[PDB]
Formats: C-alpha cells, sequence, structure tokens
C-alpha cells in the first residue's frame, strides 16, 4: 500500500518557510516507529528541510530537476517513486504539503499526529473527505516536560 505520515497543528498547519514550529521529541519518536526499515517519498523541499537522509529508510526524493545528493534515490514523477519503492508491504509518504496532495488519492492509511498548538502557518496537509477514512487507533496524551503541547496519534484506513 501507500501510506502518509504527517503531524497536524490546528487548522492542518504542517510547516512554515521550511522550518516545523515545534519539537514534540514524543511524535518525532512515533515517526521513526512507523518509518523504520521502509521507504520514505519525500518533496525536494522537505529534503532540504530535513537536511539529511533519513538512516534505516530508503530515501526517495522527488524533484523535477536532476538531483544533487547520492545518498538518496531522486525521481521525476509519482509513477517513478512508486516503482523505486519495488517490492514492500508498505510505503510511507512524508510530504510535505504538494506531495501529500497527489498522493492522498493513491493512500490505504493516513498516520496523523493532531497537535493542540497554534501557529500562523503556509503549508497545510490537504485533509478533508472524512467520510472515506474509519479511525481504527487514537492514542491522546497530555503535555510533560519534554513534550510542551498535547497531541493525538491516529490512524485512520480507507473504508
Ligand atoms: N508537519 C509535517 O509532518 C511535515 C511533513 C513534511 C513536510 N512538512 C513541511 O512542509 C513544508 C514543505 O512542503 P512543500 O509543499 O513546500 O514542498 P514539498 O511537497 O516537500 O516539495 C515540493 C517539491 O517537490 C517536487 N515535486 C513534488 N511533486 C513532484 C512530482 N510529481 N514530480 C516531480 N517533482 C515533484 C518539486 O521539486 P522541484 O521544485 O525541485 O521540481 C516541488 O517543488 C515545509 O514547511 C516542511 O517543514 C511538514
Ligand atoms: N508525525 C510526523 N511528525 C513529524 O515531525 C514529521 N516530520 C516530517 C518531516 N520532517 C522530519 C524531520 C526529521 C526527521 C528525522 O530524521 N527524524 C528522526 C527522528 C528524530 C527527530 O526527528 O528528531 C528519524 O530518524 O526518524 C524526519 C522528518 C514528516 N512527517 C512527519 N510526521
Ligand atoms: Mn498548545
Ligand atoms: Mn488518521
Amino acid at each position: 500500500m501507500i501510506s502518509l505520515i504527517a503531524a497536524l497543528a490546528v487548522d492542518r498547519v504542517i510547516g512554515m518557510e521550511n522550518a516545523m514550529p515545534w519539537n514534540l521529541p514524543a511524535d518525532l519518536a512515533w515517526f521513526k516507529r512507523n518509518t523504520l526499515n521502509k521507504p520514505v517519498i519525500m518533496g525536494r523541499h522537505t529534503w532540504e528541510s530535513i537536511g539529511r537522509p533519513l538512516p534505516g529508510r530508503k530515501n526517495i526524493i522527488l524533484s523535477s530537476q536532476p538531483g544533487t545528493d547520492d545518498r538518496v534515490t531522486w525521481v521525476k514523477s509519482v509513477d517513478e517513486a512508486i516503482a523505486a519503492c519495488g517490492d514492500v508491504p508498505e510505503i510511507m509518504v512524508i510530504g510535505g504539503g504538494r506531495v501529500y496532495e497527489q498522493f492522498l488519492p493513491k493512500a490505504q492509511k493516513l498516520y496523523l499526529t493532531h497537535i493542540d498548538a497554534e501557529v500562523e502557518g503556509d503549508t497545510h496537509f490537504p485533509d478533508y473527505e472524512p467520510d472515506d477514512w474509519e479511525s481504527v487507533f487514537s492514542e491522546f496524551h497530555d503535555a510533560d516536560a519534554q513534550n510542551s503541547h498535547s497531541y493525538c496519534f491516529e490512524i485512520l484506513e480507507r473504508r
């Protein structure tokens, strides 16, 4: 399948000129657990923001331009990105906004972290058609020493 994973603040904000507005290590740890040993597809701006390869995962970068780093795989279209992933039980699409929009209709599963934080962003998760998704997992966490906002991990499956 194809699955999207994202962390959403209020109103589906996911970023602000190429930095995430927070630092919730419980959520990054959820991200790592759900992506480790799977291929991850990302757009070029998200590659830039991370700033390095994600270890333990096949990193596939979409760009309409030649690639500039041979430590990751560069592809020029959605069909090529999926093909580069070969024979894998689960393909993880890790954003950003433009990439999420294109992979949504080919997604079976959404791993969403809803963060209770108010932030004034420039990129959104495409979100919304609720009727087409069943929530099968939801786990809510209050803020603590390490994590300054409350947040909820949710897994949705396409009905
Ligand atoms: N909250 C979260 O979980 C999360 C997750 C990921 C990212 N983010 C944030 O999202 C923001 C980045 O998102 P974004 O929407 O600006 O950019 P993006 O989706 O990461 O990257 C867009 C770029 O990817 C390339 N691309 C996308 N689809 C393509 C296709 N079918 N074929 C060829 N190339 C394609 C293009 O590169 P070229 O311009 O090189 O052609 C395009 O400019 C940042 O703020 C980031 O921190 C947040
Ligand atoms: N749930 C979720 N949360 C996010 O913060 C997130 N971020 C991105 C894009 N940004 C990033 C930034 C860093 C790393 C990274 O290298 N993560 C480490 C865990 C430690 C950490 O991120 O601080 C990893 O090895 O996965 C991945 C994606 C994509 N999907 C997400 N999904
Ligand atoms: Mn808050
Ligand atoms: Mn979900």
